[PDB]
């Protein structure tokens, strides 16, 4: 069912997998195939009707329900060393890393409304009982016309709880001090400390930590021009003590998150 249905095109990266560029027959959305292994699979769940899969396909299915800022699932297939993933594909998009790697540090208009968005999508995920473990730039892109950001990379998540988590997948310099010290976290503060790791990252080019002394040691230097707002919302997300980190009503509910930009507008000014 699957090679008649789609039409492989290149490779777009890997790998969290191998990621081809695909056509639905059917009607030419483009849309993306990702392979992943059954053996590199350290992680699997079971769907409702109760089949054996990869915890990514649960993730994706709880939170690919209706519109939002992630990027949604639209198929899947089992194979006999792999399985495969049909998921949208936004055209033209880039993704948060290459963009700042080509722009350097932006504007806080553009950084306020993408860091909004990245909000929205997480409280989408949380929500929908969904954990993503991995927010950084190289994991959101960007559908250049429409300035949505979209949420993509399932394969590190965990279905959320209020318990403690032992494990953990994601990115080193963007874990928190809580893992990096006790190797034991919980989701929502987690998430918090790393969306303040991105919101650095957005407006000032590059992350403020690179090694576990620095991140146990909390203290944010910023290398480039930040108004004040900017650097309270971000020290506040980056406290050491979990329970001083900020909710995600507060993150926008803060000063510096008032009078966002929609997408389009944003796309408009900054990416036309
Ligand atoms: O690299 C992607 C990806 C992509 O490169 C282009 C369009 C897309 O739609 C995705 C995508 O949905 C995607 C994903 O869900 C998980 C890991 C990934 O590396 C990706």
């Amino acid at each position: 069912p699957l090679e008649s249905q789609y039409q492989v095109g290149p490779l777009l990266g890997s790998g969290f997998g191998s990621v081809y560029s695909g056509i639905r027959v059917s009607d030419n959305l483009p849309v993306a195939i990702k392979h992943v292994e059954k053996d590199r699979i350290s992680d699997w769940g079971e769907l409702p009707n109760g089949t054996r899969v990869p915890m990514e396909v649960v993730l994706l299915k709880k939170v690919s329900s209706g519109f939002s800022g992630v990027i949604r699932l639209l198929d899947w297939f089992e194979r006999p060393d792999s399985f495969v993933l049909i998921l949208e594909r936004p055209e033209p998009v880039q993704d948060l890393f290459d963009f700042i790697t080509e722009r350097g540090a932006l504007q806080e208009e553009l950084a306020r409304s993408f860091f909004w968005q990245v909000l929205e999508a997480v409280r989408h995920c949380h929500n929908c009982g969904v954990l993503h473990r991995d927010i950084k730039d190289e994991n959101i892109l960007i559908d250049l016309n429409r300035g949505e950001l979209k949420l993509i990379d399932f394969g590190s998540g965990a279905l959320l709880k209020d318990t403690v988590y032992t494990d953990f997948d994601g990115t080193r310099v963007y874990s928190p001090p809580e893992w990096i010290r006790y190797h034991r976290y919980h989701g929502r503060s987690a998430a918090v400390w790393s969306l303040g790791i991105l919101l650095y990252d957005m407006v000032c080019g590059d992350i403020p930590f690179e090694h576990d002394e620095e991140i146990i040691r909390g203290q944010v230097f910023f290398r480039q021009r930040v108004s004040s707002e900017c650097q309270h919302l971000i020290r506040w997300c980056l406290a050491l003590r979990p329970s001083d980190r900020p909710t995600f009503e507060e993150i926008q509910n803060h000063p510096w998150m008032q009078d966002v930009l929609l997408p389009q507008e944003t796309a408009e000014i900054h990416l036309h």
